[PDB]
């Protein structure tokens, strides 16, 4: 399989072009569109990379194209750990889907925040707020595929199954790739000496949902998460041989590009994935 990486939350982590040029990643999620819904004007947050005012982030289209040329799929990630994103109603789901289509996908807008490039899909990283309507948002985005170009749908649920925010949306069977977050959640993450909780949880996920491929999501450094970091050696020796047995195995997801650079996590695990 391949490695999915989150990029966008630390201005020092390198450009999107450099990120794709590493040749380590197969998927890149751009983190985050962290404000939308409830009549708010949607706002992308790419930390120090660029300021989206006055088309300050359109330069990112260069990186998007460069990734895609090399066969890397690039998603815009909604939500994240911080932000006032929500969906107020089913009409809000529709408004948000139309906004995303016109501003990031195959539609038209005079003010596309990341420029002219057409993203491959949308990543759902919904971690708080409303548990409602995410399934409608997935349906509406999925309908836009009928115009000719596939809109990929991906999700980052937390490991406790089922996920309170994304469970219904994942039950739709519309998601292409699901990278489960096996961290910040004691009952289903790695803890010193104990791999049972994580394998047990992986078995639940892979047997329970219909998506194309399921990925094992991890923090790339001890600093990247509150808890759940797994040393690469343990991953390679004890965890991967077990999880790679699943036909639904897609590879590994890492939070985030910035920490990966510092800790050299993907460099250490790349050939084992």
């Amino acid at each position: 399989g391949g490695i999915a990486i989150y990029w966008g939350q630390n201005g020092n982590e390198g450009t999107l072009t450099q990120t794709c040029s590493t040749r380590k990643y197969s998927y890149v999620n751009i983190a985050f569109l962290n404000k939308f819904g409830n009549g708010q004007t949607p706002q992308i947050n790419l930390a120090g990379h660029c300021n989206p005012a006055a088309g300050g982030c359109t330069i990112v289209s260069n990186g998007i194209r460069s990734c895609q040329i090399q066969g890397i799929k690039v998603m815009l990630s909604l939500g994240g750990g911080i932000g006032s994103y929500t969906l107020a109603s089913q009409a809000d789901a529709k408004n948000v889907a139309d906004y995303l289509w016109n501003n990031f996908l195959g539609g038209k807008s005079s003010s596309r925040p990341l420029g002219d490039a057409v993203l491959d899909g949308i990543d759902f990283d919904i971690e708080h707020g409303s548990t409602l309507y995410w399934d409608d948002l997935a349906r509406y985005l999925s309908a836009y595929s009928k115009q000719g170009k596939k809109v990929y749908l991906t999700a980052a649920p937390q490991c406790p199954f089922p996920d309170r925010y994304l469970g219904t949306a994942l039950n739709t069977g519309l998601f292409d790739y699901v990278w489960v977050q096996f961290y910040n959640n004691p009952p289903c993450q790695y803890s010193s000496g104990n791999i049972n909780n994580i394998i047990n949880s992986w078995n639940r996920w892979t047997t329970s949902i219909n998506a194309g491929k399921i990925f094992l999501g991890l923090p790339a450094a001890p600093e990247a998460a509150g808890s759940g970091y797994v040393p690469p050696d343990v991953l390679i020796s004890r965890i991967l041989p077990e999880i790679k047995k699943s036909p639904k195995y897609g590879g590994v997801m890492l939070w985030s590009k910035f920490y990966d650079d510092k800790n050299g996590y993907s460099s250490s695990i790349l050939d084992s994935v």
